[PDB]
């Protein structure tokens, strides 16, 4: 037992991190097969970021201007193209460590692991969620752009995120591996404010189920509620509305614990209305929303 | 910017995980050079755990009774010995993926990453701290024994922990890689209760410095305190006493932020006495103590 904010093992993704340099700018690239993926802002100076015309800035770049280094060995760049906000650099060598992989675009509320990198080298791994306002709250310093977010299904790495930007509020923005930004964000040094960061209700309920499985039961009460009644409270507390799809997804956790989904909603409702009163749930003093119901099942069963 | 509970990249340790089976019991082993390290309780039945005589149980075991599998390939066991609470299985093949490594015994308050494993396969990675009562609060199910805790200094993995046990309270106990338990715990299914789980004061102060660096400054006040005055409050709140050694260790964070160590102690004192009042610091509603001052510097500078 015990329940932790766990990230996927990062080895398969570490084998893909390379360093990409264009002019004075160095960031991270993802090397899969004979292609290196990186944020297109690698071609910009700090001055260009205010109002970059990426197509025009890219005409001045040739294959030899993109320096790609995998560990301490240089990769030969034989092609380059821009797909949305990422550059795809064709190299003459397939990455020998390329794992089985997919490029997926996740939904808000979904979680993933980030392998934070600097100069193509991994610094650490942590678990994130795509917020309902399409930002992530990561740990990213200068040089961390090009670090990726991913999930793993046994031996297949599903890449879902590539880091590009830090908003003036300290939150993070990026793209899927096709270069499309999550949310309305653009790769330009301009006023971009995030919308309401609501709480991922289905994730909190999944985490309440993990708490019951792992022995933290104080918050369980004698009440029940309905989806409509719960959602009035959820609205008031800036929580995502709960749908019948969410109830269905929580079905296995409900079955394993014997606590009906709406009963757990009534427990959550009282926690919202009354607070924790100085108590904790799974070592946290706030309601955690960065575990999906699939993460809870995975961790509570021991999936590898 | 942004600050996260970050674990080290696990690739180097994933390359060392093997499966060890003895009789009906399967757990994890750590393969470094031509030795596989695992908890000695691999030789026990569930019945043996009540009062095992490890030397006597081990006489009935031969090299061929320890089945070691690295991925899907069997390793030939050519020697076996017991060192304290671990077994060292000599195999005929050096692990080709053995990283540069050390075996270190950490102090309470120190943090490390755990690569939770099942049947020699990695399931996830998370950051831990050796609690002041010598327990860890991990996420460990049946079959996770033999999973290891570690730190990394560039390319050198310092192994500090091997998982062995779950106490009836849901907390975890284990050994360093020489097989010596942290704390007073023994590998026997018996009444073992942990002592006071105090808060690692120097870690909380380090995390308050990370919060100021990353923009969360509301808790900064107009006060100062002394070590002796701070420690009276720390005692009342079950916090570890702060020593001049801790003040010295926080020196670089104090320098970087311009906030004297004792001023931050006065901020911590008011947080203890007054609570958070429904506010958060780095997305947490409790004072976090699982970041050392070295972890804060590492993450805030981008060490790889
Ligand atoms: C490259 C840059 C950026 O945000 N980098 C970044 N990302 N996460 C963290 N950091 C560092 C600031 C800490 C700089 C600001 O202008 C922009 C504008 C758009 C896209 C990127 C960027
Ligand atoms: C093997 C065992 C154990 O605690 N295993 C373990 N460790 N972390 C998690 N789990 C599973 C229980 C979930 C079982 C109980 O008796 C003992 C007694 C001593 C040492 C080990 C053990």
């Amino acid at each position: 037992s015990g329940f932790r904010k766990m990230a996927f093992p990062s080895g398969k993704v570490e084998g893909c991190m390379v360093q990409v340099t264009c002019g004075t700018t160095t960031l991270n690239g993802l090397w899969l097969d004979d292609v290196v993926y990186c944020p297109r802002h690698v071609i910009c100076t700090s001055e260009d970021m205010l109002n970059p015309n990426y197509e025009d800035l890219l005409i001045r770049k040739s294959n030899h201007n993109f320096l790609v280094q995998a560990g301490n060995v240089q990769l030969r760049v034989i092609g380059h193209s821009m797909q949305n906000c990422v550059l795809k650099l064709k190299v003459d060598t397939a990455n020998p460590k390329t794992p089985k992989y997919k490029f997926v675009r996740i939904q808000p509320g979904q979680t993933f692991s980030v392998l934070a990198c600097y100069n193509g080298s991994p610094s650490g791994v942590y678990q994130c969620a795509m917020r309902p306002n399409f930002t992530i709250k990561g740990s990213f310093l200068n040089g961390s752009c090009g670090s990726v977010g991913f999930n793993i299904d046994y031996d297949c790495v599903s890449f879902c995120y590539m880091h590009h930007m830090e908003l003036p509020t300290g939150v993070h923005a990026g793209t899927d591996l096709e270069g499309n930004f999550y949310g309305p964000f653009v790769d330009r040094q301009t006023a971009q404010a995030a919308g309401t960061d609501t709480t991922i209700t289905v994730n909190v309920l999944a985490w309440l189920y993990a708490a019951v499985i792992n022995g933290d039961r104080w918050f369980l009460n004698r009440f029940t509620t309905t989806l409509n009644d719960f959602n009035l409270v959820a609205m008031k507390y800036n929580y995502e509305p709960l749908t019948q799809d969410h109830v269905d997804i929580l079905g296995p956790l409900s079955a394993q614990t014997g606590i009906a989904v709406l009963d757990m909603c009534a427990s959550l409702k009282e926690l919202l209305q009354n607070g924790m009163n100085g108590r904790t749930i799974l070592g946290s003093a706030l309601l955690e929303d960065e575990f999906t119901p699939f993460d809870v099942v995975r961790q509570c069963s021991g999936v590898t």
